[PDB]
This record gives structure tokens, sequence and C-alpha cells, in this order.
């Protein structure tokens, strides 16, 4: 599924010098590191050398030194030469890498998209019926861009990798061997614990997901049957297993918080560990007069260098991993050679034809199924210039005659010649231009006629093409609303209808002037109004040339003279009609609102001392190092040198064990505070949108999955506003503000110098992400305005190959392809730039700070232990605090945005939902006085309904009324409930009216019973104890419910009743008796009035009379409204009185049977 060192194959010789020479930039950007730490250590073996100071009796003696100190000024002039040369060095070369690859990248890219596109578009008709067009589409558009950021700037970069893993490696085995295998013991260490605890992450988090999804099962389910939840008012049940079934998501994310937490904090313990072993092993050594201070420094700090880039170019092997995988499926569709070619320009050229079409023994099937056979065989032969027509179901399936005419299928076996003359032989572009074809329903180009005409062959003269636009059916829909000119018909914008459409196919056919023509179905569901014109301009067309003609149509059939017409694939005589049957038939949260609701004040104090504390480790970690370097650099008594190094090893071990607990308490408490607080924002969203009413529900920009998403994975993104972004900003300021304070006390001056430098090389990142990212979105923008045209082709492809225009797409392709090809360039360029001039004042700042440093020391203001101090206290203190800031869930989005939604959500509006406000009367009469009521919903407020009615219910009464289900146009039922808010019209029952009476007293006494009976994973038992939800729950009245609903006989089988869950579908109830047992659990509640539909109970055939006997049995018991199209159910029903639109008030029979079929 991959292909190795191919993807280069369309790379020419300029490409292969562009890479050729990036590669070579990379090697020696990638070996400049090195040679940094290499400077790095001679500066500091200079300083110890010159700085000893030891001998009191030169201490005085020829004022002081004043003599090597001119020695230590120019060996820092030099080394400062270096710095800044090698800084010279580096912003020359990285952009020689970037740029050039990136460039080599652009034109790969530029040519792979364009001859892909001339090979999607080359290949036979039968490869789209077989493959698919959307995800071919998404292909096109998504493996080229995986290709380019992989076959760019990763393959880049990964040469940069290896490049400094050598160097750093060279100089450790060169200048530090035995110090260098120590620190190769101890590097796959961390590797390894980092592997095991991502591993146990990893786990957890999968634990977690499935666990969670166990609830989100019923989270879902409860929400696509948010109509009948509404309408049997029991959404306490449902928040309550919510609840329940959150409690061990909760429990499970504490496991995975505390490990993802643990895991940093051993990631920092062994570093600091590394740092105490390197450091007590090289100042053993430099005990022992082996090693100098400076010998071990860049040796150390070389080899970790080495370690950490190997280690960090997994993620440029990724990509070009991913980039392998797509370019496999981008290649493998080139190169493929189609069997019609319809590029080649092989072909004889025969002229002045005449056109006498045959058929001999013609079987084809179709290759998207090739099990059915379609064509069994045909023989056939015509004359020029008489006209064949064929009458049947279909053309074999569909106008297989057609399709396999123009060469776009393959014949097997069958022999077809023009003029004596096979097929195969003839040029596929002159046979193509040579046939006219109208398709059925006639697809035009998001361009005006002009074009659109132009298509039909090389679009000539325009007054001659105006000339064969004349035919009938022109000068008055082509000027009047056209503007006679420049019409630019599309779906968006000047739409035009079929009746046009038509028309301005057959105009552009006939701009060809085909040789023989093929009719398929020209007014196929059009309207009759259109008729009569395009039947006229067809035969007018006709009077010309050959053509067959297949349409449904008896009018074209009677026209045409000879008619061959059958079905079943057995071919039937021409000329007569014996045996042919013809009858005639959102803002930014304020980021307080969110503490507001993270109410657990306690959980925090804890991790804002832990964090304060962790931050403030970092620049004691600088202090001891500084202190570890002037134990040789400005060195003292030899004997005491053993000492201090054991203490300062001990003091890197004590380091990192109260870092790692300070990790372990802090990530308890904010993992602790974080679960928490994603578990009380689902319950409550939850809450919340069971309160919410319908008109909400039906929205349709709430759609379930985007719904279900929202509370799933989005209710867990807060989790990174109130936890990792109030610990990450207060580790931040600990670190900082601690760093610069002693970088102030001790050496203020490179303080000030530095602390003005940093945030040069800071802005500067961050303006390089921004114009990053707005030249991404505008190519990206430029990329769509591309895809619009290629999807435009790709869709319509069966007509722009039925036309013989094939490379005007190519070319209009390119056209459109050529602006990105130069935005890319330029976007390469900037990029290589910008990365040049970061790393250039990444190396230019690190030689002003210690020219500065060293120009100090020269004035004897401070000494080399405060000067890397503040040096390693001000610039490893701000990369830290970056790497602080990237190890975060992302407060900027993710975070920022899903918390902001899901508080709208919970602040949302309480329309007409269950409260405290109402009236609860203690009689009920069931009557409804359902009159002088106007509606119309507010998901479609544009179509107006439900106008002008009156309705009348006493008790026993069984109102039948007719309303269309389709689009919900029997919506009264609906509103008896109060799904929706009346507008205008108001309703009383029982001379109250419902406004102020009590929502869930209310919807307490409707038996509401849907169309489809939507089921919970609930057993049968409790799903019957649904109905009297907050109610008192019992049993033996489930029984009574059962027998009442005639469905004890089925649910004698597995007569538990209790465990018979239909989860999984497992215990399947069919239609019939899910009906059943939805009017039982409509009628367990025993309400006073019931509202009732049938619309495919009738398809069962065998339980409509055991639902109806049901309902029966419910109507003598009690009053009921039935609304349903089955007049077969009304005209059971007894006391009845059909009303439409307040029309009627009695039976269809009393007055006209209107009612009746
Ligand atoms: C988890 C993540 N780590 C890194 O992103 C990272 C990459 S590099 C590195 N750290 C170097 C060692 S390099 S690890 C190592 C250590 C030893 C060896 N070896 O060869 O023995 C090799 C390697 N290696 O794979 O490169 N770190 C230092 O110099 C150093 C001194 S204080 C300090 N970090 C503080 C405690 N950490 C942070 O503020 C912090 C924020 S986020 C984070 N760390
Ligand atoms: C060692 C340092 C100090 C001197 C660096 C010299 C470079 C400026 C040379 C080295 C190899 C050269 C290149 C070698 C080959 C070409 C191919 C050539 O590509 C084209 O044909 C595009 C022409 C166009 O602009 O239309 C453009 C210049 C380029 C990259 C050369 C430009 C300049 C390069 C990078
Ligand atoms: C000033 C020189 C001696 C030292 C520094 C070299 C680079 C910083 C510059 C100088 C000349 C530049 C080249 C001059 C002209 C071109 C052609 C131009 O590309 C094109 O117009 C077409 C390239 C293609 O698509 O093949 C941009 C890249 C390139 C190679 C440039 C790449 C970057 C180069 C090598
Ligand atoms: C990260 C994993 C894979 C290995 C980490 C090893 C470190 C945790 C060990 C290795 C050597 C140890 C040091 C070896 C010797 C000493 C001296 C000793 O300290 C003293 O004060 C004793 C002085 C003396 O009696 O000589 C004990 C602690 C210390 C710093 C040890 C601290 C812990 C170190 C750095
Ligand atoms: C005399 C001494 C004590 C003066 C101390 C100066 C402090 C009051 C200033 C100097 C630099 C500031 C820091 C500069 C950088 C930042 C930005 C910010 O860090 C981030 O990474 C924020 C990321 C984000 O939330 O997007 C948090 C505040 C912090 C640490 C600042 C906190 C306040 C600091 C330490
Ligand atoms: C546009 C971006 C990439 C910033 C570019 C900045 C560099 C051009 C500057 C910043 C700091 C400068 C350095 C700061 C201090 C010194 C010491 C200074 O003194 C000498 O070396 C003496 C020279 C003499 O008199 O012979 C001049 C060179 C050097 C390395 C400077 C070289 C030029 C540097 C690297
Ligand atoms: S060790 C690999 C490489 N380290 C250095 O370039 C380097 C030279 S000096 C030095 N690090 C001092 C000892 N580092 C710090 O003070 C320090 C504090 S926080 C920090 N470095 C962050 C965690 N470092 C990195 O992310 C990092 C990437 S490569 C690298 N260090």
């Amino acid at each position: 599924a991959v292909s190795v060192l191919t993807m280069f194959r369309y790379a020419g010789w300029l490409d292969r010098l562009y890479m050729l020479v990036g590669t070579l930039a990379a090697i020696i950007h990638g070996v400049a590191l090195p040679l940094m730490m290499l400077i790095f250590g001679d500066m500091t073996d200079s300083f110890a050398s010159v700085g000893q100071v030891s001998k009191q009796s030169t201490q005085m003696s020829e004022a002081d030194k004043r003599a090597m100190f001119a020695k230590l000024e120019e060996e820092m002039t030099t080394y400062a030469y270096y710095y800044t040369g090698i800084g010279a060095g580096v912003l020359i070369v990285a952009y020689i890498q970037v740029s050039f690859w990136a460039l080599a990248a652009g034109r790969q890219i530029h040519k792979i998209r364009q001859k892909f596109f001339h090979a999607i578009m080359n290949q036979e008709i039968g490869w789209f019926d077989v493959h698919d067009v959307g995800e071919l589409n998404t292909r096109l558009t998504d493996d080229v861009s995986k290709i380019n950021e992989g076959i760019g700037d990763k393959i880049g970069m990964f040469f940069q990798a290896m490049a400094t893993f050598f160097g750093g490696f060279i100089i450790g085995f060169t200048r530090g061997w035995k110090l260098t295998l120590v620190i190769l013991a101890i590097s796959p260490v961390l590797g390894l614990s980092a592997g095991i605890w991502a591993k146990i992450l990893s786990s957890f988090t999968d634990k977690e997901l499935h666990a969670y999804a166990k609830a989100g099962a019923v989270a879902e389910e409860v929400l696509a049957a948010i109509r009948t939840v509404i309408a049997f008012g029991g959404q306490k049940k449902e928040l309550e297993r919510y609840n329940n079934n959150l409690e061990e998501a909760k429990r499970l994310g504490i496991k995975k918080a505390i490990t993802a937490n643990i895991s940093m904090g051993a990631a920092f313990l062994l570093i600091y560990a590394s740092y105490a072993l390197a450091f007590w092993y090289g100042t053993s050594l430099v005990i022992s007069k082996e090693y100098s201070i400076g010998q071990v420094l860049t040796v150390f700090f070389s080899v970790c260098i080495g370690a950490f880039s190997v280690g960090q170019a997994s993620p440029n092997i990724e990509a070009f991993a991913n980039a392998r995988g797509a370019a496999y499926e981008v290649f493998k569709i080139i190169d493929n050679k189609p069997s019609i070619d319809s590029f080649s320009k092989s072909g004889h050229k025969p002229d002045n034809i005449q056109g006498n079409l045959e058929f001999k023994n013609i079987h084809f099937s179709y290759p998207s199924r090739k099990e059915v056979q379609i064509l069994k065989g045909l023989n056939l032969k015509v004359k020029s210039g008489q006209t064949v027509a064929l009458v049947g179901n279909s053309g074999g399936g569909k106008s297989t005659t057609v399709q396999l005419m123009q060469r776009l299928y393959d014949p097997l076996d069958g022999m077809v010649s023009i003029d004596g003359q096979d097929i195969r032989t003839i040029n596929v572009r002159y046979l193509r231009e040579i046939i006219g074809v109208v398709s059925q329903e006639p697809v035009l180009f998001a361009t005006t006629i002009a074009e659109n005409i132009r298509y039909g062959r090389e679009d000539v003269t325009m007054d001659e093409i105006e000339k064969a636009v004349k035919e009938a059916n022109a000068y008055d829909f082509i000027m009047k609303l056209p503007h006679q000119f420049d019409t630019l018909v599309g779906e968006r914008g000047a739409q035009l209808s079929g009746g046009q459409k038509q028309r301005i196919a057959i105009a552009r056919a006939l701009v060809r002037n085909p040789k023989i023509l093929l009719l398929d179905e020209a007014t196929s569901a059009l309207d009759t109004e259109s008729e009569a014109v395009v039947q006229a301009a067809l035969d007018k067309a006709r009077e010309g040339r050959t053509t067959i003609v297949i349409a449904h149509r008896l009018s074209t059939v009677r026209n045409a003279d000879v008619i061959a017409g059958f079905d079943g694939g057995v071919i039937v005589e021409q000329g007569n009609h014996d045996e042919l049957m013809r009858e005639k038939g959102p803002p930014a949260s304020f980021w307080r609102i969110l503490k507001l609701n993270s109410t657990e004040w306690p959980y925090f104090v804890v991790g804002i001392f832990a964090a304060i504390i962790n931050g403030g480790l970092q620049p004691a970690f600088s202090v001891i190092f500084s202190k570890v370097v002037g134990v040789f650099t400005n060195g003292g008594p030899p004997e005491t040198q053993r000492q201090n190094s054991n203490l300062f090893s001990l003091l890197f071990l004590i380091l990192g064990i109260i870092s790692f607990i300070t990790f372990f308490l802090q990530g308890f408490t904010f993992g602790k505070a974080g679960e928490i607080l994603t578990k009380r924002l689902r319950y409550m969203v939850f809450k919340s949108m069971l309160r919410q009413d319908v008109s909400w529900f039906d929205d349709p920009k709430n759609t379930t999955g985007a719904l279900t998403t929202r509370l799933a994975n989005d209710a867990a993104q807060v989790k990174g506003a109130t936890g990792s972004r109030l610990a990450v900003i207060f580790q931040n300021i600990a670190n900082l503000g601690t760093g610069i304070i002693i970088s102030l006390i001790y050496g203020w001056q490179l303080t000030l110098l530095l602390l003005a430098i940093v945030p040069i090389i800071a802005i500067a990142g961050v303006v390089e992400m921004k114009m990053l990212s707005g030249q991404a979105l505008k190519d990206k923008k430029e990329l769509e305005g591309s895809g619009k045209i290629a999807t435009e082709a790709i869709e319509n492809f069966r007509t722009v190959v039925s036309l013989t225009r094939e490379q005007k797409f190519e070319t209009m392709y390119a056209q459109s392809l050529q602006i990105p090809y130069r935005n890319a360039m330029k976007k390469a360029h900037v990029f290589g730039i910008t990365f040049s001039f970061t790393q250039a004042m990444m190396y230019f700042s690190y030689a002003a700070a210690f020219r500065f440093g060293a120009y100090l020391v020269t004035q004897q203001l401070m000494t080399f232990e405060n000067v890397l101090l503040v040096f390693s206290a001000i610039v490893f203190g701000a990369m830290a605090v970056g790497q602080v800031s990237s190890f975060a869930p992302d407060y900027a989005k993710a975070t920022v945005s899903a918390s902001h939604i899901i508080r709208i959500i919970e602040k949302t509006p309480e329309i007409d939902s269950y409260s405290t406000q109402g009236l609860k009367p203690n009689m009920l009469e069931g009557n409804v006085q359902f009159s002088g009521v106007v509606f119309n919903y507010p998901t479609r407020p544009s179509i107006p309904v439900l106008q002008g009615l009156s309705l009348e219910v006493k008790k026993g009464q069984t109102l039948a009324l007719v309303g269309s289900s389709g689009g919900g146009k029997s919506t009264v039922v609906q509103l008896l409930e109060r799904f929706y808010d009346p507008m205008a019209g108001s309703v009383f029952l029982d001379g109250k009216e419902i406004k102020q009476l009590n929502v869930q007293w209310l919807r307490a006494q409707l038996g509401i019973v849907s169309q489809e009976p939507i089921l919970f994973d609930r057993s049968i038992a409790e799903n019957i104890a649904y109905g009297d939800n907050s109610r008192v729950v019992s049993y033996e009245e489930i029984v009574r419910a059962a027998k009442e609903a005639n469905i004890h006989q089925f649910i004698d089988s597995l007569p538990d009743k209790y465990n018979t869950r239909v989860g999984d579908k497992g215990t399947q109830l069919s239609g019939g008796q899910k009906q059943r047992i939805a009017i039982a659990r409509a009628l367990v509640r025993q309400p006073h009035i019931l509202l009732l539909d049938e619309a495919t109970s009738a398809l069962d055939t065998e339980s409509e009379k055991v639902v109806q006997e049901a309902l029966d049995k419910a109507r003598e018991g009690r009053t009921v409204i039935v609304i349903a199209h089955r007049l077969s159910t009304i005209q059971n029903a007894d006391l009845i009185v059909v009303i439409q639109n307040g029309k009627v008030k009695e039976h269809g029979t009393h007055q006209q049977l209107l009612a009746q079929k």
C-alpha cells in the first residue's frame, strides 16, 4: 500500500538540484549547533583558566592581572567572531535549505496535481461506475496536500535532525568519550519511561472513552426520542440515568488525569537525575585532573542535543509515511491505461459517411452489477436517413444501446459498424464528435450561454454559431430575460427551468452538426406546457440526419416512421404496432464566568501553591547549575571541590524529587477539580436540554449528532480553561518573575540587555506563526476556488465525455491552478526568510549576551558565575516558559469556544417548561374547544399553515380528523400538549385557558400515541411503567394494561417481562406488537383523553384487527381523538365528525361523499 522513492519520479533536473542543495544546507545547519556547543565549552575553559586568581602573591602585584585580562579580551573577541560567523552561516544556510526544499515540493505538487487531473479525466466511464465520485474528489483535494506537506517540510527537516544527531555524537566521542558513554547509558531510560507512561495513559483513555460511551448510548437515545420524552413528561428518570452512568466516567477520568500528571512528574524527575549523574561523573573527572569544565559542558550538551534530535525526528517520518500512503493511490490512478483513450491520434479518417448502423449479437452487462446480465444479443440493421424508435419499459435498463453507441462501454462478443467498419478502429474523438447525444436531464455548467453553446464543438465565428442557435425556440427565451448575451446560467444565479434547459442542450447538440443523433427521454417528468415545442425542434433537427429515439411518450412514437420497440432484451420487428399494447394511462467568554462555574474554591489553593513551587524550582535549578560551573571556573581551595560537587549533585536529586512530588500533588488536585467540573457540566447541560422545548429541538441547527458531540467531546474541554490554564499561568509567573528578580539582583546590566533582546525573538516567532497561518488560509482559499471547477467537471463526467470537449476542462484547470502555483512559491520564500531570521536572531542574541558578559568580566564587575547565572536564568527560563505553554490543552480554542457554547446552552431561556407557575384543577371534564386558532411552525414560518379551524370535543367522543402527515400538517395533536406555543388562537379545556394550567398536569392527562413508537433499551415491564412517570409506580397494573391492550398472548413467551429488554434488537418486537405495547404504555397512565395515529400499521395486514380492537376498547372506555390517513379505520370509527379546515362538522356520508374514495 506504499511506494518508496518513486514520488520523485516526476522531478526534473532543476528539482533534483534543488533537493541536493537543500540536503547539503540541512546537513550544514544541523552540524552548526554542536559547533556552537564546542565554542561554548572552549569559552568556559578560557574563563576558568583566566579567572582562577588563586595566587594571592600576584593578586595585587602588577595591578592584579591587567596583562592577561587582555588575553581574555582577545580570546573573547575571536570567540564573538566565531559566534557571529556561525550565525551568518546559519542565516544563509537555513534559507537555502527551507526555500529550496519548498520550491521543489511546490513544483512537484503542481505537476502531480495537473497530470493527476489529466489522468482522471482520461479513464473510461466504467471505472467511474465502479468507483465513487465524492470520495474521489476529496481524494484529489486531500492526498495532494498530504504529499505537499510531507515531501516539502518534513523531508526538509529530517536531514537537519540526522545531521545534528551525527554532529553531536561525533563531538561527544571526540572530546569526552568517558562521559559520553555514561550519558549514553542514562539516555534510553527517559525514552522508556515516556513510552510506558504514554501506554498507560492511552489504555486509561480508551477505557474511559468506552465507559462514557456506555452513557452516550442513552444520551443519544433520549435525544432522538425527544418528542416522546417531552410528551410523556418523565425527564427526571433520564437525568437520573445519565448521572448514574457518568458516575463511572468521572472516576475513570480521575485515573486518566492522575496518570498524565504523574507522567509529566516522572519526565521531570528523570531529566533532573540525569543532570545530577552527568555533573557528578563530570566533577569527579575534573577533580581527577582529566577533563576540564569546558570539556564536560561541551560533551554533555552535545550528547543531550543529539539524543533530543534523534528523538525529535519522529513527525518528519510519520508525515513521510502518510505522504507515501496517499501517493500510492494517486500514482495508481495515473499510469492506468484505459481501454478507450479518447486522446490517441490513431484511427482511420472516413469522410462523406452515410451512417448505416448495425448490431449483431450484442451481449453486455453493467460492470457495476456484473452478476445481472442486461443485454443478451441483438440483430438489427438500419439505412441512412431513416429514424428508428424503440418502445418499452427501458432501453435495456436505461438506454443501453445509447450508452454503447459512443464507446462509453465495451461490448462483449458483439460487433457494430457504422459503415461496415467496427467502431474499435475509428478514432474515439472523431466518433464522439460525429454522434449527437442529448441527456434525459440536461446538466449545464456555471457559465454563460455563449460558452455553453461554445462547448458544442470548436467555438467558431460567433455570428456563425449564433446562426446555428437560430433554430426553433430561440429569439424569445434567449434575449428577453437572458439580456441577449452573458446569461451565466447555473444552479447558483440566473437559474432557469427544465423546459429551457432541454432546448439549450438541443441547440448545443445541433452546434456540433452530428451525423447520427440519439434521443433519450426528451420530456422525462417535464411539464406538458413546455411540450409541443421541444418536439417540434427535435423533429426539425430530425429531418436532416438519421436518429434513434427512445422515449416513454407516444407522440414521438407516432411521429417516427420505423419502430423496433421491445423489452426484456428480446428484439421485436420494426414498422408495425402488432401485439404492442398501448394503454393511454459566539462571543468569547470573560473567563471569570468559568471560574464562578467551578465553584469548588478548595482543590485550587493546593494546586496554586504546587504550581508556584514548580515554577520557582527552575530558577533554583539555574542557580545550582551556575554554582556548579563556578566551582571550577571561579575556583578556590582544591580540597573543597569534592564536598561542593557532592552537595550540588545531591541538590539536583532533591530538586528532582521535590518537583516530582509537586506534580503528584498538583496533578491530583487539578485533575480532581477538572473531572468534577466536567461531570457537573455534563449533568447541568443535560438538565437544561431536557428542560428545553420542542421548538428548540426542532431547530435544524441543533442536529442531534452535533448536539451529542457538543455534550460529549465539548463538555470535557472546559477542563482546559479553569484547570491547566490556571496552573500554567501561575507556573510561568513563578518561573519568569523569580528568574528576573535574581538576575536584577546580580547582573542587572546583562539582565536588562537580555530582557530587551528576548522579546524581539519572541515577537518574531509570534509574527512568523501569524503570517504562516494567514498564508495557509489564503492558499486554501484559492485551492477551493480551483476545487469548485474540479468538482463541477467531475460530477458531470458522463455529459462532458459524451461531448468531445475534454482538453478544454484540463486547460481551464491549469489556468485556475496557475495562480496557486505562484502563491506557493511566494509563501515558500517568505517562510524561508522568516525561519532564517528567527534562527539568526537566536544565535546573534547568544553571541551578544556573551560578548557583553566578557566585557563586564574584563571590567571586573561580575564574575563568570554571575554572568552564567543571569544568562541561564533569562534565556533558559524563557525557553522553559515556552515549553510549559506548549504543553497545555489549548486555552485559545477547543476550550474557549466550547466553554462559551455550553454556557449559552446552560443559560438558555425556559420556554413554557416545567415550573411552579401552574394551575392544577382537581376536576377534568375532558372537553376541549379547539376553534379560532391559527399557527405556523417556528422552524419554517415561511409556509403558513393551520388556518381556520373550529373543533368541539365532548365526553365519549371519537373525533376523527384528516390532516397531512407529510410535513405534519395535522399538528393539532402536537399543540394539545404544548409542544409549540400558539401565537393568536386560544385553546380552552373545560372552560379554562391552558396558559394558566400547569404544564406537567396537562401532559399527565394526554395519552398520546406517535406514528413510529420509538423504543429505549429499558425492559418491557419498566417501559410500560414509563406511563406513570412522576407518579406512583408499582406492579399488577402493568398486567392489567397488558390485558387491556391484548398483549398477554404474545408476552406469554418469556413471561418474566423483567429481563426482556429490546437491547441490541434482542427480544425483537415486530411493528404490530410494538404498536400494541405503545397503546399499552399510553393506557397504563390512565389518562382521561387519548390521541392516536396509525400510518404503517396497515402494512402489517394481520395485526390491524388486533390493534383496531384495542383502540375500540380504549375509546369505549374513554374519550379518544383520532387522526389518520387510513379511511378504513375511520370507516370503523363510529362517534366521529370529519373536519377539514372547519368545512365539515358531521359524517362524510351525511354530506357530499368527498370523504369517501
Ligand atoms: C517534558 C518536557 N521536556 C521537554 O520538552 C524537553 C526537551 S529537552 C529537555 N527538556 C532538556 C533535557 S534533554 S532529555 C535527555 C536527557 C539526557 C540524555 N542523555 O543523553 O543522557 C538525553 C536526553 N534527550 O533525549 O535529549 N531539559 C533541560 O535541559 C532542562 C533543565 S530544567 C528543565 N528542563 C525543566 C525541568 N523542564 C521544563 O521546564 C519543561 C517544560 S516541558 C518539558 N520540560
Ligand atoms: C557558497 C555560497 C557562499 C555561494 C552561494 C552561490 C548560490 C547563489 C548558487 C549555488 C547553486 C545555484 C544555483 C544553482 C542552479 C539554479 C537553478 C535555476 O532554476 C531556474 O531555472 C529558474 C530560472 C527562473 O528564475 O526563471 C535558478 C538558480 C539556481 C537555483 C542557482 C542559484 C544560485 C545558486 C543557489
Ligand atoms: C546573493 C547570493 C550570491 C547568495 C545568497 C543566495 C540565495 C540567498 C539566493 C540568491 C539567488 C537566489 C535565486 C535567484 C533566482 C531564483 C529563481 C526563482 O524561481 C523562479 O522564478 C522559478 C523557479 C522554478 O520554478 O523552477 C526563485 C528561486 C531562485 C533559484 C533563487 C533562490 C535563492 C537564491 C539562490
Ligand atoms: C536517572 C537514573 C536512571 C539514574 C540516576 C542516578 C542518580 C539518582 C544518582 C547517580 C549517582 C548519585 C550520586 C553519587 C554520590 C553522591 C554523593 C553523596 O552525597 C554526599 O553528601 C556524600 C559525600 C561523601 O561522603 O563523599 C550521596 C549523594 C550523591 C550526590 C548521589 C546522588 C544521586 C546520584 C546522582
Ligand atoms: C522586580 C521584579 C520582581 C520584576 C518582576 C517582573 C514581573 C512583574 C513580570 C516580568 C515578566 C512577566 C511575565 C512575562 C510573560 C508572561 C506571559 C504569560 O505567560 C504565558 O506563557 C501565557 C500564555 C497564555 O496564557 O497564552 C503569563 C504571565 C507572564 C509569565 C509574565 C508574568 C509577570 C512577569 C514575570
Ligand atoms: C537582523 C537580525 C538577524 C539581527 C542582526 C544583528 C547582528 C548584525 C548583530 C547583533 C549583535 C552583534 C554582535 C554584538 C557584539 C559584537 C562585538 C563587537 O566588537 C568586536 O568584535 C570588535 C570589532 C573591531 O573593532 O575590530 C562587534 C562584533 C559583534 C560580534 C557583533 C556582530 C554583529 C551582531 C551579531
Ligand atoms: S539538552 C538538549 C538541548 N539543550 C540545550 O541546548 C541547552 C544548553 S544549556 C541548557 N540547555 C541549560 C542547562 N538548560 C536550561 O536551563 C533549561 C531550563 S528549561 C529547558 N532548558 C527546556 C525544557 N529545554 C528544552 O526544551 C530543550 C530542547 S533541546 C535542548 N533543551
